[PDB]
């Protein structure tokens, strides 16, 4: 068991395990969603670092922060790698179904896992749109509390595969290429999301995390808490913003 693995189990508040199985992945992903939030604050504080195993262990596992896709998915990638799984990073581009257009090119990073000769997409970083389990490339629908998810082989101008989702009809989440990439592509996604003028993540604070009974979202101005059949939206002032970061998301800057 490496230090990365130990800090990871600790971060997720789940049992240490010297042998991690495939059947375990779903519950680790669920635990990761409950504990590690999607957040962009290091872009705004201008203290993002190079994407690496050490920097990420320190930011996410030691300092109990969250991150964006190019931080959360490589984090899981490293955990999965030390756990003996055959894993790879892939690059893609998110689609903005609302406005019917692509997000910034090559802004997304994700993880693919090989088990028993079959491919699974491991997705823990796509905001709150989380499958909470591996998504089989064979095409099977994964049902989670955040919605439905499936992979399709499909050439677009942003990849040769797609992650589709709902919840009302199937809509494109992101397109990606199955071709393997490394940390340098991850650092490039960061640069893109930090710098590009059309990036959704370099203007205002954005923090989301799943919870027991739904999810919670925070911005410069408002806190949204969704439970089942109930949503609360409320204004947040600068004075309440530090407490909320800590109390709802375990974030201390
Ligand atoms: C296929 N598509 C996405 C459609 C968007 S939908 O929400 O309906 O799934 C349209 C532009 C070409 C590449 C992406």
């Amino acid at each position: 068991m490496t230090d990365f693995q130990k800090q990871f189990f600790a971060r997720l508040h789940i049992e240490e395990k010297d042998t991690v199985s495939f059947e375990d992945l779903s519950n680790i992903m669920y635990a990761m969603a409950q504990t590690v939030p999607f957040e962009n604050l290091n872009i705004l504080e201008k203290n993002f670092k190079e994407i690496s195993k050490e920097n990420l262990k320190e930011k996410i596992l030691v300092n109990n922060r969250g991150g964006l896709c190019y931080e959360l998915n490589p984090t899981m990638y490293y955990f999965l790698k030390d756990s003996g799984f055959d894993v790879h990073l892939v690059s893609g581009t998110v689609y903005n179904a609302a406005n019917s257009i692509w997000a910034v090119d090559s802004g997304h990073i994700a993880t693919v896992l090989t088990h028993h000769n079959e491919l699974y997409l491991i997705e823990v970083g796509f905001g709150s749109y989380l499958p909470l389990a591996p998504v089989p490339f064979l095409g099977e629908v994964i049902h989670s509390a955040t919605g439905d998810y499936r992979i399709r082989k499909e050439m677009t101008e942003k990849g040769n595969y797609i992650l589709e989702m709902r919840k009302d009809d199937w809509t494109l989440g992101y397109a990606f290429y199955i071709e393997e990439v490394d940390e340098e592509k991850a650092n490039t996604a960061q640069k893109i999301i930090v710098e590009h003028e059309g990036s959704p993540f370099n203007k205002v604070p954005l923090i989301v995390k799943l919870t027991e009974d739904g999810h919670a979202s925070l911005t410069k101005d408002s806190l949204t808490v969704a439970k089942n059949g109930k949503k609360t939206k409320e204004t947040v002032t600068d004075m309440q913003y530090t407490n909320l970061l800590h109390s709802k998301f375990g974030i201390t800057l």
